[PDB]
């Protein structure tokens, strides 16, 4: 009765959170950073695309401008052709195999190792990319390039090793086993401009689950993007296992979903986007040789909440860090206050006193910024449309900011408008800049108000409430069930930690699959239970039917 | 939650279980159950009546039902939608509770009639019904509910000053469950699953299966699952997946059925993505054409058993059944000889009136014609040869007897398309040639759910174990490919096999939740600068 298949023991891993840096004056961190912002003014980085090993360019050259200085382009790149992406899927597909079987602990120490080299010797590199690029500031940089990409690599190389712990139930005279398989087939890993990290947790947790991934990343975040890709490499990730891809989006969709061999879309960015790939996906269905999986996690309509109980000065800072950090250029960022009369003269107040203290300008060369420049052209474009919605709208008045500059970069002053409408379309749709809108409420209707919260947009992904009435926040907890997949009870509804809050929501803010919790990884691994029986069977018929 | 597998009873003479068994099958003969559609504790009847027939039986109507319609179906998504703030809001203990009592119920005073109804409305023979509708709908129940109540344990770190805790919410909207014929607790699975974790239900189930389908809703109901948690809605099924796809707030489909049917409702949601609340979640479990491959050394008295078990219990309808078995020219012989001994000693009969069938009538009027069509496909291909069997009559119930094919031609449509009937099509490769047929075993069909390999070799069985790694979801050395154990051997496969949730492991029940974070900081939040800015 000797078992035939022999299963190893599974190990375990020690990780914790990176730890965050304080950039103090005189500091290593700081003294690094600085050269690294250096090292970039001025430059350009010619970033081809990647296959295998093999650097490719295509005629199709683009640039990344630096937001708040477009006059700069931070990186000449390309995107890369039908048959390029093509070609790109077969050599990762004959990669797939080897990748698959390699041990999970194996797989996992790529990414540990990469983890690391961020951490210490790459660190200023990649905030300063990402400062430089993506119009980040220091400390905006730092909780993304590094510490969430960090936490990102370890935790879920922490998860899938533990992963392979999960196993069934044997009973004689069999023995039971999962193998965590790869997705067979490829993944189309799809990355936004907001967060270095994202990009690198799009491709990077596929690939550890044995998976080979053509990574098409965001144009805007091109330098630290490749920045990250490099990294990878040189901790060991094998070529064909990821490969570096920008390429137009429709041309890059079009050919992932026209490929027999997709099995998975990992997604962040527009709603309609994602819409869009999934209806390719579902059209080209009879095509393909397994169902495709799809990933989405996209915007967010976020709130504030305030109650008569709240701590203002809590309120005031937590608001102005979720709504106006990094420009609001987050999917969790809060664009509507919900606010008591009650409270309104004192948190009117010193919103607008604070509003008044808010440093705009270049990062790079200015520590003492609060925020920067917008993303790109487009995004300015229709922030400015919506400022002049302000204006032009009888329910709503610009209570502070409203100016905005292009000449040197796309840069939006913090701006608070008071809505009288709680139905405004600004309360409702998704403007991805730094602009917050205030609706006031009679303290009486603080029941009907949450109703309100609740309903007023298609979105659920962030949310916090405000309140020190323990009854009033069980109420409110139970009544925001579905307005937020990551809710906050008195702190501010940006800035999720991995292994901490895990990210993510529903209604049309995505799948909410909850990368940064130990559930992720499972999206792109399709198990595979193998039942070895030690003793001969019997005979067909059974003791019953004598 | 601790847990264990429901023991599997004997059915000796004189045994409680059998003496039960025998009651309960005197009480459904020439009865017919008039089973209403359910929509919260209402009982509805359409003018559009349906009947399920015992299969080998068919004079026998079992049941008189009838089909929802797009209105019912509409009030049966409002009513379970206005239930559902209130079920998500209970403990995970709490609903698991239901689960927990349903299963004790079914293991002991209603195994004889969930068995029973069973076998009678779906023909299946007591070891059939026994493993089905008690031992692996039990198992459904105790182990989702241990899953579920230990998911809530899994939580994320807390740092000071903040606390954090992950709510494991149900889906928001409603789950349509779409379940088959083949078992009894397919059905209780799909739709009891979603339900533990917080969702509500509209369940559709199988037409052929509608009489063990009811008895399990209503144990369910007794065991004190709330009203308009699970509505039970059987309906014509182009108008059932038009119906739910059609509504803003479905949120899931949980199907078990054809690979057509269900890549038809997953374009059907993508085409109406814009009228959705959320993004509505598929998990799909199809088909499979599902081999033994014998290498030299195998023990042939188990791969005689072990295929005709897997081609032929049940009348070979289920989607992990063996339906392409390879043998060495070295032991075809023997495997050719026992196979055909075996085959005519195999009884096909009444299997409440005669305990001695392996199995009886396969299960409904359309089945027997698509099986016709195959075994007359066998007798026109050149390429084929019938060894044994091929015989068929419903003129009393829908009988098909075992029949085992010989094809000379390893890509023949019959080693490639599923039959599900008793139907085995065996290839003969030359010893020599034994890795170029482990790869034709990989690359022949478009399925992936079981296999099994019989060898004794370890060299051998590591190497296909290899080569074979994703051409089943649920691998055996030597054992039958069928018989999947709930928490031994969770169920699922890819390719065009469905979407790989694995029902009957731990992380099944992930598809049905949409978990919450909550962060909640206990110091004041201070101030929105950064000390690095100064
Ligand atoms: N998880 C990030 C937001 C990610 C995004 O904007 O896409 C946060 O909590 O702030
Ligand atoms: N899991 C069952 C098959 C289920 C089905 O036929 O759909 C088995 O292993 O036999």
């Amino acid at each position: 009765g000797s078992h035939m298949l022999r299963w190893k023991h599974t190990s375990s891993l020690k990780v914790a959170n990176e730890p965050i840096l304080a950039f103090s004056q005189g500091s290593p961190e700081r003294d690094a950073l600085q050269k690294a912002l250096k090292d970039l003014k001025g430059q350009t980085e010619a970033i081809p695309c990647v296959v295998g090993d093999e650097e490719v360019w295509t005629s199709d050259i683009q640039y990344q401008l630096s937001p708040f200085n477009h006059a700069h382009k931070v990186a000449k790149f390309c995107y890369a052709d039908k048959a390029l992406l093509n070609r790109a899927i077969d050599a990762a597909l004959a990669a797939r195999k080897e990748w698959d079987l390699k041990p999970m602990a194996d797989r996992a120490q790529v990414f540990l190792k990469a983890a690391d080299m961020l951490s210490g010797p790459r660190r200023a590199e990649v905030l300063a990319k990402t400062m430089v690029g993506q119009g980040k500031t220091v400390i905006q940089a730092e909780i993304d390039a590094a510490a969430e990409l960090i936490d990102f690599f370890r935790f879920n190389a922490k998860f899938a090793v533990e992963l392979e712990g999960e196993q069934p139930i044997s009973v004689p005279p069999s023995t039971n086993h999962t193998v965590y398989r790869g997705l067979e087939g490829f993944v189309a890993a799809i990355s936004p401009f907001n967060f270095t990290a994202i990009g690198g947790n799009l491709a990077g947790a596929p690939a550890l689950m044995g998976n080979v991934v053509l990574w098409k990343p965001s144009d805007t975040a091109m330098l630290a993007s490749y920045a990250v890709y490099r990294i990878l490499r040189e901790a060991g990730l094998p070529p064909n296992i990821i490969q570096f891809v920008p390429a137009d989006g429709p041309t890059f969709g079009d050919t992932v979903t026209s490929s027999e061999h997709l099995c998975g879309i990992n997604f962040t960015g527009s709603v309609p986007t994602f819409k869009h790939l999934w209806r390719q996906v579902a059209q080209n269905l009879d095509r393909f040789r397994t169902f495709p999986r799809l990933a989405g996690e996209c915007g967010g309509k976020n709130f504030h909440f305030v109650h008569s109980s709240a701590d203002v000065d809590s309120v005031v800072s937590g608001t102005l860090r979720s709504a106006f950090e990094y420009g609001g250029q987050k999917c969790s960022a809060c664009s509507r206050l919900y606010v008591p009369k009650s409270l309104w003269p004192q948190i009117k107040g010193r919103l607008l006193e604070e509003h008044s203290r808010i440093k705009v300008g270049d990062p790079a060369e200015d520590f003492g910024t609060f925020f920067s420049a917008v993303i790109d052209a487009k995004a300015f474009a229709r922030i400015k449309k919506w400022l002049e919605h302000a204006r032009s709208s009888p329910s709503l008045s610009i209570l502070a900011g409203g100016q905005c500059n292009e000449s040197v970069g796309y840069y939006v002053e913090p701006c608070i408008i008071e809505s009288k409408d709680p139905q405004e379309p600004i309360m409702k749709e998704e403007i991805f800049g730094p602009v917050l809108t205030v609706y006031v409420y009679p303290d009486d209707k603080y029941r009907e108000t949450l109703k309100l919260v609740d309903s007023t947009t298609s979105y659920g992904l962030t949310g916090a409430v405000f309140a020190q009435d323990k009854a009033i926040v069980q109420e409110a907890t139970r009544m925001l069930r579905n307005a937020a997949g990551n809710f906050y009870i008195n702190d501010k509804s940006t800035g999720s930690v991995v292994g901490q809050q895990p990210f993510g929501g529903a209604r049309a803010s995505g799948t909410n699959d909850k990368p940064g919790g130990p559930h992720y990884i499972l999206r792109w691994t399709s198990p595979q239970v193998i039942k070895e029986t030690h003793k001969p069977l019997g005979d067909w018929r059974y003791s019953y039917m004598q």
